[PDB]
């Protein structure tokens, strides 16, 4: 069998692991083959504040819960052994601030002793009048993707940099199974309108002191268009940019104020924190997430393809439910083949 | 006036900086001397793991309970400030783990969001079956120590090394107060059976990816004879040793593979961090804080003696409440003596 991923993000490899671990001992050859222009360093996951939290609203498909709900579970089983935070897996409680009232989240019973602050935790932050209190997992991208490439690898999975103008030449190349994992530019090997990109910026900063995550949400201006702090293995995100439509791969010095005077405000002992960098990334934003099989012809060429993007801002927090949902999708595939 | 406070340690530099605080306004000439042979690095304090955390059992003396709810209240109050990380000061969140279920500590009201830990979360903890989880304050000892050092220096307190053989010698040096801020060393000046060490070792290592405190606790050994983990502001401390009635100040083998084997198997991620240092310090252990008024006539002399230590395994959990109360009596005296 002939497989071959398009994409090196978390969606990517964590879809690749899943098929490999899962088929290789039934499938004779399983020539499983990574395509991407972009690879760890590069990708939009790399420049993910690394959290475990869904959106605050609740999902268009239900599905998506419970792919969170897998995420969470598959990760925390991996908090008492060692190589846990080799694969960039850690826990870390925080704080999600309101200016208001708001209803809990769905995914309040997922996450780790979920509670409403006091008034007197609400004291350390004078802006907001409410707020939630919760332990999670911070994966940092850049970390499990070199963990995911390590196992990958070893399991003899081959890379190619390569940048696909169409499935078409993947399918010409031989590719019996396409896993189509292009996150936020997958319009260019499908038109998606559906799909749309949400420019992200952010801030790494080196102030260690800083244990747990703080998140300010306003309703006014939409999920992440506010200041939060999220400690990563061994550097801080500071972010506050979520801006659907724009494209401008440039770190923006307008998104730089705003984000580390957000910052700095919500934490007043940034400002001893030193900059490590600056980034800026697109959330594959959809109104769902596309993960479906479709069937391309070619006249004697049937190929199949199985889509697998458009998780806006919660590609890690729900990575490990999408990669079980193609594996089941690729079972049906080997199925329809008589290959078992 | 002439002050003079015996004791570089916390409760030294916290009592010189209160009593100044307070009266360098009304006191015509306050002159206030520190006279210590250990400085900053060297003194008990900088072994300190660095939590706020009373002991899980009862106080004896009622008021302690006080005192470490002043200390709670006084420290909580700098956290939405600059400077809080310069003092050494910043939240933390952990776990407390038991192998069996005990009452509540009378400090659940002081610290943020106490609660019990839920059998999934116990999952993470296999050797345990009952725990508290909990938001507490991490003040890192020696960056405290230097931080009161500068404002205290600033305040135009000198500081002597020196060995005070007697209180007599210091009362004919002209000091008009004495306070006797000595921690574990407090026999030689004055004896006190009921003083003795509770000797500690501990491994600071490096490993940023920990965030969350955890601390075990086994009834048989005795508190803090059991394995901990407490980040501090830039290493993690480990540790685990308890031993009253024990001079030693070198390093133990034993003790050093104690603390590391135990925590490695608590936390497994402990392989890839490295080891920083290892200390060993005094812990002064006494039935009860002795925080009195003394007077030592030597003839003519008359000097008064406020006495302040004996504060165990919770200096830096009291510390202030303590301060508070030499200031007070520190008053009385200035009434009697009419210089108020
Ligand atoms: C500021 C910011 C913070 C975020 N923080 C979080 C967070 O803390 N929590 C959370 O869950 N989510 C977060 N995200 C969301 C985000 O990380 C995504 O969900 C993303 O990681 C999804 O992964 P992906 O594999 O779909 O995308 P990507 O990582 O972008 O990978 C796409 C891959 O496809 C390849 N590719 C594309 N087209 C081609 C082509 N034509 N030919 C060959 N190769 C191609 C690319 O090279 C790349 O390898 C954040 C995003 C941003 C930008
Ligand atoms: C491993 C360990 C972990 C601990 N962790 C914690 C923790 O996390 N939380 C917490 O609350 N506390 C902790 N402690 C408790 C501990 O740090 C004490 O409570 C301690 O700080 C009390 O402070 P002190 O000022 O009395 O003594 P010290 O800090 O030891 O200072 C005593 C001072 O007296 C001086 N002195 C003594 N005799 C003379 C003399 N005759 N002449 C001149 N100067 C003299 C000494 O030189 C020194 O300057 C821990 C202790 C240990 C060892
Ligand atoms: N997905 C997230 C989770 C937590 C904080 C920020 C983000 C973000 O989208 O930037
Ligand atoms: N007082 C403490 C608080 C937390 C961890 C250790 C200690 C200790 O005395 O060693």
């Amino acid at each position: 069998m002939r497989v071959v991923v398009i994409g090196a993000g978390v969606i990517g490899l964590s879809t690749a692991l899943c098929i490999h671990e899962r088929y290789h001992s039934v499938l004779q050859p399983l020539d499983v083959k990574v395509y991407a222009d972009r690879f760890t360093p590069f990708t939009t996951t790399d420049v993910a504040a690394g959290l475990w939290q869904p959106y605050t609203s609740e999902p268009s498909n239900p599905q998506e819960a419970n792919w969170n709900q897998q995420t969470f579970n598959y990760l925390l089983s991996h908090i008492g052994s060692p190589n846990a935070a080799n694969m960039g897996l850690t826990p870390v409680s925080g704080y999600n601030l309101f200016r208001e009232a708001v209803p809990d989240p769905y995914w309040k019973d997922m996450v780790l002793g979920f509670r409403k602050l006091t008034p007197r935790e609400l004291d350390m932050f004078p802006d907001y009048r409410y707020g939630w209190f919760n332990t999670s997992l911070i994966l940092e991208g850049r970390k499990y993707l070199q963990w995911l490439t390590e196992r990958l690898t070893e399991r003899g999975v081959k890379f190619f940099l390569r940048k696909v103008e169409s499935f078409e030449e993947v399918a010409r190349g031989g590719a019996d199974v396409i896993i189509n994992c292009t996150g936020v530019w997958a319009g260019v090997l499908q038109p998606d309108p559906l799909l749309q990109p949400g420019r992200g910026q952010i801030i790494k900063v080196d102030a260690p002191w800083l244990k747990n995550f703080i998140i300010t949400h306003d309703l006014e201006r939409g999920i992440y268009n506010s200041p939060y702090i999220i400690p990563g293995l061994q550097a801080v995100t500071l972010g506050g940019t979520f801006q659907v439509g724009n494209w401008n791969e440039i770190n923006n010095i307008q998104d730089h104020n705003t984000i580390w005077e957000g910052c700095c405000r919500l934490e007043p002992t940034l400002k001893d924190a030193k900059i490590v960098g600056e980034y800026t990334g697109f959330r594959p934003v959809r109104p769902q997430v596309r993960l479906e099989r479709e069937q391309l012809r070619f006249g004697s060429s049937n190929t199949e393809v199985i889509h697998n993007y458009g998780h806006g801002g919660y590609g890690l927090t729900i990575h490990w439910g999408c990669a079980l949902e193609v594996a089941k999708l690729f079972g049906k595939v080997l199925e329809e083949r008589n290959l078992l």
